[PDB]
């Protein structure tokens, strides 16, 4: 009946109630998901947000950074969801990129130190939180992470684009890990989307010029999209998460499915 | 609670019981779609296979290479599913190289007469059966084609991959067609599936150089794929279809979805 | 010294002195090739035309559609350059799409006996061309032929669209067959070149729809392109022809060149 | 006469006579230009080995993980090539994933310290030496960068391939910096090349598994190019950079060109 009845769901990436991994909980949820949730440093916060999420969830903290978060949390998701019980989904939905690389600056004017925290943080850890949980996923299971399709440059968010095509790369390889244990890896491109940081930065906060170019790609994929493109309405992007999170895309792993109203299909 | 509880969907392709598009329409009947099928030629021995199905379905001829049929086609289909209801799905499987084009001799030996019939059949008849059938669709509603995956040539097939590329181009257009109806359009490109036709080839129907080549290219899918394929099993193929016939793809057109084990990820 | 020094190739698709052929025939003289020119039905127009290159060329006919023209075309090219000597390069710079299938119309409304036409033109000749010249060609030599990314749908020209991207298949199948000469096969993918057809269509020759679609078009490109592109200057896809033409790109075939300015690396 | 005449081009990465470099350096030597040579450590031993080159060449330090070195190599370069003077070309011969990553031990197993390093040294460095030498380069001018074809996962060099990704798309970014100069950036994806580091993988450096594994990528890779592929030659790569470096593909920018033998467009 629900399209996740009886699955076992990690969700990591909720920091506000307009992260998509909010409304990728809540969809699962509504399709019959348990979920466990993990978040980042801020987990007061992220608690009184997911007490909004139409059932209770366990919330796990997970700096992917910490390398002793990543050696506990196997333990840490057993105990809550039970001895013998395992994984079937696990969400990643993370993504930072310090502000001297995404246009705030010339691309030429980020320290490697600030890329390689942004390419850590964004890229590295996908293969982090497999190594950490596949261990205790069940055949069948599923991978998913969030993509922003980094196949050209844009103007704005340059290195953020260089870790999404890491990101692509480190997925295809954790197919080839994943698949060993039955388990598919595989990301959703999504379009733009306005969750707070994404307003912030229209709005001025990396400077106008960084502003105005994102505000110009938003409007180009509306355009571009033969059945159109919400920025406000992060659900369609949830629903394809949820899909493959499901039994039915049983042979795609290692892939990209574009969550973005068609838009990257068409050149004006 | 079925996957496609209600939709009315459109399914071409079937001549016997190996084909991708048997398959698509057991499933489909599974998940609670009502079904109109069209055949080819052959319609008492396709409504033979097809009373194999779970649920009967009217049958309707359609030769996409007769303008007469396709003219005739969206009031045929309304007669059939009742004045005053539309089709949510349509399933294109169609395809055809004369045997000049596949193997059967050198590539350069293909006169263009073969050719162009291969590709009315095989990609033009993608766009026909959109123009054709999206007056009668609902809003919502998804057209899904089967690719096979051309961005690099193969041993044999070669015509046929030709006409593949040409399909994934025809594809990004009746998806701008199609969104003007709040309609999506998708391919699926599967792996190989031992059809008949299939069998018959690696068997030495066009030749032993010919059967060798395809043995080998199949052989090596599984081998690439990080979860396998099993080319006597198109159940996940027909899944895949279906995902993208429901609601729960609902940003993706004018798009491909690999069905193929993840082997197109893999290089070894 | 010049990059052609004593090369034999032939070159295709010169009809006015804005064709792209006329231009690649131009440069490979002022680079040491000595030439034989193909024209298709105004012979006399063509002569006419290619008196202002800046050498002499014997002109043959050929309409690629027609199949006594291509059986006879390798006797009349050894005539031409002499017995005992064969071509080092082959230059295809032609095609065509009837008007139902690039804008005039809704891509709906092109009959296949259009797009069989245009396809046959387009992307068949190619393999036509490879087919009657690979047996009079020198090892080391070289096949280009000119493209226009089609991998994502755009406004107008679409069924042209759809024949490039039959053409990039055919241009990797013919690779197949050239290598076994010790030949190579690539496509030149140019961006927008003010020919006398595109300025007629600018200024509605397809209607006013298609002009102002296109002329979009055209202008995004030099906004993409990193280092600007020059529509009215059809100089650099000729170098890069002649480049392709030449010993200094030897580990290349079955590919695309893209000279374009760098636009389609680039979103916005 | 020949193909750089007169131009002024760094080129780094040499450290054996068996260095792509190294033949990169030879060819454009062969060819006219004037180099100036960059190499990393060991200093004593690059002077020795380019002591063969055709012609004398003044060779800078420089490691590009020293900010110290990057900060100062535009003025070690006028002073070796004279006030009022810039270059030309700069050619990127530069890569490096510790053994952690490379399939001495699963991909899982690589911490992210060494993954970081690599991508410092494999990837960012490309940004950090157009930084660094676009202030001195004229107008037409060239940067080449090496690459190995990362679009698929496989079954070693990992990490490394994770990093050849992030330099494609640092490349498109550069290509948009150096624009602004009148300047071009492309990379050269070259096949698998014989040299000393290679052979002792396939040896068994990093273990059996992986010196096995890459042994059977190598067979496949002139079995699939349609004019073969030589590892032991790269003389076929070099003439490539040399024609990137040359004005002769002027419309070029951002992109990647395939120097395999055709390899990557065929499957099997
Ligand atoms: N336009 C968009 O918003 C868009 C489009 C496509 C893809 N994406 C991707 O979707 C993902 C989710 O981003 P979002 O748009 O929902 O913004 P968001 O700010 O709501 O989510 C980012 C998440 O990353 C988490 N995070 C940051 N550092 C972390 C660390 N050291 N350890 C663990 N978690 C950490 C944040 O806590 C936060 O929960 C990101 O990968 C993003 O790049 C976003
Ligand atoms: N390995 C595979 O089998 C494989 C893999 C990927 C994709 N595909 C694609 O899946 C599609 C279905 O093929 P299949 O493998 O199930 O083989 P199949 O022979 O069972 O199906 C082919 C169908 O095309 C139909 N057809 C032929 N000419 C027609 C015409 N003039 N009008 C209407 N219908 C016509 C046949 O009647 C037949 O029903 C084809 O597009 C095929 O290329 C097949
Ligand atoms: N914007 C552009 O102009 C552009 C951009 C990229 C690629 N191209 C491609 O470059 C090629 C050359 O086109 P062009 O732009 O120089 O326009 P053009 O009109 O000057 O050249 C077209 C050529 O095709 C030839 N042709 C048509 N039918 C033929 C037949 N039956 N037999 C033999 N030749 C035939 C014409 O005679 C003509 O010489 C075409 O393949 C075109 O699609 C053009
Ligand atoms: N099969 C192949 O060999 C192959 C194929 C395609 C691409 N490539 C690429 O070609 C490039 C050249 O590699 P190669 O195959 O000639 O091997 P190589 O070992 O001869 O060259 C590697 C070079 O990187 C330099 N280097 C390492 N660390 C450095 C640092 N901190 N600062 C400056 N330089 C540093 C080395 O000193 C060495 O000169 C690399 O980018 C490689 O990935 C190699
Ligand atoms: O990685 C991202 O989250 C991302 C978001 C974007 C949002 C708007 C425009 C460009 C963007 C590029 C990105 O890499
Ligand atoms: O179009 C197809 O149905 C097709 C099937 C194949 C099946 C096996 C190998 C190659 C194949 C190539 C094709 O284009
Ligand atoms: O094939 C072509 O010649 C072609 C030219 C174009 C010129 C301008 C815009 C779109 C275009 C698409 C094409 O397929
Ligand atoms: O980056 C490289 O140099 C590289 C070389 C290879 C050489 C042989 C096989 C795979 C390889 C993968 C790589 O990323």
């Amino acid at each position: 009946t629900g399209l996740l009845d009886g699955k076992r769901i990690l969700v990591s990436g909720i920091i506000t109630d307009s992260s998509i991994a909010f409304h990728i909980a809540r969809v699962a949820q509504e399709q019959g998901a348990q979920l466990v949730l993990t978040g980042f440093d801020r987990l007061r916060l992220i608690q009184r947000i997911t007490d909004r999420l139409p059932a209770k969830a366990p919330l796990l903290e997970l700096d992917v950074q910490n390398e002793e978060h990543l050696a506990s949390l196997a333990g840490r998701v057993t105990e809550a969801i039970g001895a013998g019980n395992k994984l079937d989904g696990v969400v990643h939905s993370i993504g930072f990129m310090p502000q001297t690389g995404m246009g705030i600056n010339p691309f030429f004017d980020a320290p490697y130190a600030d890329v390689s925290k942004g390419i850590h943080i964004s890229a590295y850890s996908y293969a982090s939180m497999a190594k950490a949980l596949l261990p205790i996923m069940n055949p069948g299971g599923s991978i998913v992470g969030m993509d922003f399709d980094p196949s050209r440059a844009m103007p704005a968010y340059n290195w953020m684009t260089v870790a999404k095509s890491a990101l692509e790369s480190v997925n295809r390889f954790v197919a080839r890990e994943a698949g060993k244990y039955g388990v598919r890896s595989n990301l959703v491109a999504a379009g733009p989307i306005r969750t707070l940081a994404m307003s912030a930065i229209v709005g001025g906060a990396l400077g106008e010029e960084a502003g105005a170019q994102i505000q110009l790609l938003e409007e180009g994929w509306d355009q571009r999209a033969p059945i159109g493109w919400n920025m406000k309405d992060a659900t369609p992007v949830a629903k394809t998460v949820c899909a493959l999170l499901s039994d039915w895309l049983p042979a795609t792993t290692g892939d990209i499915i574009y969550a973005d109203g068609g838009a990257h299909t068409q050149l004006l």
